């Protein structure tokens, strides 16, 4: 129950992914991820392409030949980091996008 | 080597996947796929988002708590098919859409 593709929490921090020598801030951010299974019966609001559904498919049928479709993000949204400026000054980057899960969906 | 996230091919035959129901033509299609790991160092053109990027990074430090960035396809092209109308009579739709894989990337 629940096992499908959905938004969930994850907590980065900049140094254990070694982005701490030119980001100064945040230390950390939520770019939450996407976890969960793409199978039959889908969810409403997994938006699937129809290539999504054709693999699934294709999957249950040959699964050692064929992969399933993916729990990944469909959508985006940035945050702002304070990075060194190839000068040094720490500068202001207000829309870094990319960095945050704003929606998922099986691909 | 070239073990990265690219476009293979993926025969599909609708009376496999249930669809020759309401699919009269054609039998199958090439669908494609895509196939191949996410990981350090990435392919050239596999168009990775930032999140793609951290959330590998992130894996690579906690592979048991975060999952790897998924190959999934990011560009989708129609295919025509002839399908039963409500009415029975065979019909084209011309662009069916989000049916082949048209680009692949790390998402």
């Amino acid at each position: 129950a629940g096992s499908h593709c959905q938004k969930t929490s994850l907590r980065v921090n900049f140094e254990d992914i070694g982005w701490d020598s030119w980001i100064i801030a945040p230390k950390e951010y939520e770019a939450y991820e996407c976890k969960g299974g793409c199978f039959f019966p889908l969810a409403d609001d997994v938006t699937p392409t129809k290539h999504a559904i054709v693999q699934t498919l294709v999957h249950l049928k040959f699964p050692t030949k064929v992969g399933k479709a993916c729990c990944v993000p469909t959508k985006l949204s940035p945050i702002s980091v304070l990075y060194k400026d190839d000068m040094g000054v720490p500068t202001l980057k207000y829309h870094y996008e990319g960095m945050s899960v704003a929606e998922c969906g099986c691909r």
